[PDB]
């Protein structure tokens, strides 16, 4: 049972919550009441400490939960207050700092080998082409943003109904080899093509806030190794 306890205290380290808006509200005061009159070439240190601060105050209530599943408390209280006397930034820190379906190939060169099915994969954030339905390949990618969408040009007669996909924004030409025609069986399959990748975000036809999301990465990462040191405390100071 108390090794139930040891296994359950974690989960109770786990239940705290933070309301982001507010974390982001206090660095950004922090960050300019810091500074004073001076604008500051450089991130303040104390923004850092100020908010691990008010993070780490908030242990005690589980490690005293622990303890009742007088002197083992004065001991725990204790390992926590020493947590807020020094920030110790050399421990491990960072220091320094939609729709798949096959479809053909209707502008064959030599390096499409054939007009054959390929497998496609459309997501909101980039594309994809495969010789299988494994995914896995991983040939051809294209992004979605900075793509247009194109009609073919008229003259060609509707054998096969087409629709090409022609990055505009980039000077990466992603394969776009004779503007990548794709072909379907039907109208209604290039119709509903085009409105997914349309769907995805294809085009129809201060620094303060840097600074704001450094120290919150640094909080975080600070925090995984406060949370891993009082693991491993409690089950040691109880014992004893």
């Amino acid at each position: 049972i108390n090794r139930i306890f040891h296994e359950r205290f974690p989960f109770e380290l786990v239940k705290m919550e933070f309301d982001e808006k507010e974390l982001r509200r206090e660095i950004s005061y922090a960050i300019k009441n810091i500074h004073g009159i001076r604008t500051g070439l450089f991130t303040p240190d104390m923004a850092f400490e100020t908010i691990v601060k008010k993070q780490v105050k908030k242990i005690r209530e589980p490690c005293l939960k622990c303890v009742d599943m007088g002197r083992t408390k004065e001991q725990v209280m204790l390992l926590i207050d020493i947590e807020l006397a020094y920030m110790n930034t050399n421990h491990e820190d960072f220091i320094g700092f939609i729709r798949k379906g096959w479809l053909t190939i209707n502008n064959i060169g030599i390096m499409k080998g054939g007009s054959k099915e390929y497998w496609f994969v459309l997501t909101a954030e980039n594309l994809s082409w495969y010789k299988d339905d494994e995914e896995k390949e991983k040939k051809y990618m294209l992004s979605v943003d900075n793509l247009k969408l194109r009609d073919v040009e008229k003259g060609f007669m509707s054998s096969k109904h087409i629709f090409a996909l022609f990055n505009t924004e980039q000077r990466n030409v992603y394969k776009d080899y004779r503007q990548l025609e794709l072909a379907c069986e039907t109208q209604e399959e290039v119709d509903s093509w085009k409105a997914s990748f349309l769907r995805a975000g294809v085009y129809p036809e201060p620094q303060l806030e840097r600074q704001v999301e450094t120290i919150r990465n640094l909080v975080d990462s600070y925090m995984a190794i406060v949370n891993k040191t009082v693991r491993d405390l409690m089950p040691k100071t109880i014992m004893h």
